[PDB]
């Protein structure tokens, strides 16, 4: 996250960390005791998956170990459409005071409204540097319409942009796949954004889960 602010204590129990080696490589939401919920892109092979949380990463806990996962049949990678990917934990989950479910949204968010996206990707740019603390900042939903004017093509009906004026001011690498979150109530994951990350009138590009969750909970089941 750029220009944000160390999270406050225990308010994301929902978010986790994907681990490769133990390198965070990237974001990712709870949605049951079985299941994430990430980016299409953080495919891999497998998966180390921890909550909650706050600090990679103490005690207490929890490791949980992946193996299992599967990408929207309509994902590209050239262009990055229906970047969304469900994580299937090998053991359940145990959910606690600092473990829980993410509410799935029933409706999509229009544009304007506040909105919170948080991660443990660097917080600066170019210039990488990964925090231990979990990271906050506050941005806004941005129209189709407005967000058109930067991204033209690239852009789908299922992308969501997010960011404030002005700036400067969103996601960055490694917190692909994190939450966001507006009132509510899940809006998008992290899916791509500039490079260097975050200035000021270039938002944040969401996967607008909104327009997901009949493939979602389909996709479960699975086993």
């Amino acid at each position: 996250i750029i220009d944000g602010a160390p999270c406050a204590r225990g308010s994301h129990p929902w978010q986790v960390a994907l681990l490769s080696g133990n390198q965070l490589h990237c974001g990712g939401v709870l949605v049951n005791e079985r299941w994430v919920l990430t980016a299409a892109h953080c495919k891999m092979n497998e998966y180390t998956v921890h909550l909650g949380s706050d600090t990679l990463g103490d005690r207490r806990a929890q490791r949980i170990k992946a193996s299992k996962s599967f990408r929207h049949p309509g994902y590209s990678t050239q262009t990055h459409v229906n970047d969304l990917m469900l994580v299937k934990l090998n053991s359940q989950a145990r959910l606690s005071s600092m473990v829980k479910k993410v509410r799935l949204p029933s409706r999509c968010e229009p544009p304007g409204t506040t909105c919170t996206v948080s991660g443990w990707g660097t917080t600066t740019s170019p210039d990488v540097t990964f925090p231990s603390d979990l990271m906050c900042v506050d941005v806004k939903l941005i129209s189709p319409q407005d967000c058109t004017k930067v991204y033209k093509d690239l852009l789908e009906n299922s992308m969501l942009c997010a960011g404030i004026p002005d700036s400067k001011k969103n996601a960055c690498n490694g917190d692909s796949g994190g939450p966001l979150v507006c009132r509510g109530t899940l809006q998008g994951l992290v899916s791509w954004g500039t490079f260097p990350c975050g200035q000021p009138n270039d938002p944040g590009v969401y996967t607008q889960v909104c327009k997901f969750t009949k493939w979602i909970n389909d996709t479960m089941k699975h086993h």
